[PDB]
């Protein structure tokens, strides 16, 4: 699916973004933090579907929002997977080393369907019962600190919903940087300006990116850079405040030296 | 704490409200529905706290909102506990009969604190790390269909936050009816009118209710009725669309006859 070399590079963008929020984020963040953050995005994702039997019956799933929620879970999962790697063996939580069947019960839709290879996520994800069981499962995987499994699920989820996971990751990665530049930590960012959520600008930024461009070993940097520029442009961001992919790769090599 | 007779009566209000949403709700709702609904309120509750390390740092917990989220979890827990009772023994999920330690791992704050008797919820709940571990636990209890335990936790939570759980239940119960009368199912309710969430009107409706009034065997009906009237009044609801407690108790006795 997505190549190991590209996955490495995504981890480096993630690391740089986390460093932008806190310079020694591995030292200050816990495994529980990333699990919580996945839990919170999983319910954001579920609220995209007409799951409520007492409100707004026959609403359509907001699949466009589901794309971004997936990518949000991705961010936090890459982060947890690399917090895990950086945790000393004697600080590894027992729930992540117990057998999987022993730390979760798997939810299953009532109706027949296909799933990912682990059988944790169910397709089509256009179906709300499939999504419910999928993300109730993802929350449990997050509780058992199974970040690498979650990453695999997301990737299978994006295959099924038929969008470019990596392209959207790059777009939202860029937006996350922008929020950090524009007062997200203090009370001052306007996330919904004129009634439009910042996330909803991202879709137009990934229209000309192919699945090939974004995963190709000789094409990807360039492809990522043109997505990043689109998002910075879409938010009228100064050139001096933009970073490109190599700036991220460079911050990554340098700043794994404590 | 809250008396068994009062608890019975709360279940009857719940049953009437559920019947208002769907007349044979025990037949159509599943145990998973109520667990999901608890999961979604638990994250609503957590978003009341400054848990994010990358956004709005040093925000205060919105404890006022936490009160209502607790009550929302209460609604759904009473509902699940009574779906459980109505489930034939041969349809009871295995995760609700397995030993508790076997279907969940308990999250614990880092710092020293007090807890409920089960050790699932941690005090003071003014502390965000206590709330996080508490409600990550509640989600797991919901997954194992432990609705009666959740009800016990909520009750201990409201003791700690120092508000009247039952008074707020009656207020929100009344609001839930109102939303059903005013187009919640179709696209047409305005939940946030002029920038104020409907839930935020409830606080002024419970100012003159004592802990005694609301739990007293000879005082409670009257006390509940005056809370209900306050909420209907606060939402300018026609007298003809209001119900009182005995109307709920009467719908309950009659409509446990299939
Ligand atoms: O240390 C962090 C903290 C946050 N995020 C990002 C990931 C995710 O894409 C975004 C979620 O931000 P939010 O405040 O939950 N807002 P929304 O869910 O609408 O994007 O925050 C990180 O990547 N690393
Ligand atoms: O069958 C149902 C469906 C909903 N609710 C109520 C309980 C809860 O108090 C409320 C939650 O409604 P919501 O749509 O999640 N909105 P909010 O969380 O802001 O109250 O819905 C019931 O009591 N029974
Ligand atoms: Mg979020
Ligand atoms: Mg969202
Ligand atoms: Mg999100
Ligand atoms: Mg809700
Ligand atoms: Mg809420
Ligand atoms: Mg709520």
């Amino acid at each position: 699916n997505i190549p190991g070399a590209i996955l490495h590079s995504l981890a480096e963008l993630q690391d740089g973004l986390n460093a932008m929020i806190d310079p020694s984020w591995r030292a200050v963040r816990s495994l529980d933090n990333w699990a919580l953050a996945i839990t919170m995005e999983s319910t954001e994702l579920l609220d995209s579907y007409p799951w409520k039997w007492w409100k707004n019956l026959n609403a359509t799933p907001d699949l466009a929002n589901v794309r971004i929620e997936l990518v949000d879970i991705f961010h936090f999962s890459l982060s947890g997977a690399m917090q895990m790697r950086s945790t000393p063996d004697d600080e590894i939580p027992a729930a992540s080393l117990k057998p999987l069947k022993e730390v979760m019960t798997t939810f299953l839709p009532a109706k027949e369907c296909t799933s990912d290879p682990y059988g944790f996520v169910f397709f089509p994800l256009t179906d709300t019962q499939n999504a419910i069981a999928s993300f109730r499962n993802i929350i449990q995987l997050a509780n058992a600190y199974r970040f690498d499994v979650i990453i695999e699920c997301i990737i299978y989820a994006a295959e099924d919903l038929g969008f470019n996971l990596v392209a959207y990751y790059i777009a939202k990665h860029t937006l996350n940087c922008i929020r950090q530049l524009s007062g997200y930590k203090d009370g001052s960012y306007v996330k919904v300006n004129n009634g439009v959520e910042d996330n909803s600008l991202l879709h137009n930024c990934i229209k000309d990116v192919s699945l090939d461009e974004v995963l190709d070993a000789d094409k990807y940097v360039q492809a990522w850079n043109s997505i990043m520029a689109n998002v910075y442009e879409a938010f009228q961001i100064k050139e001096s405040d933009r970073k490109d992919a190599e700036r991220w790769f460079a911050l990554a090599k340098e700043n794994r030296l404590a």
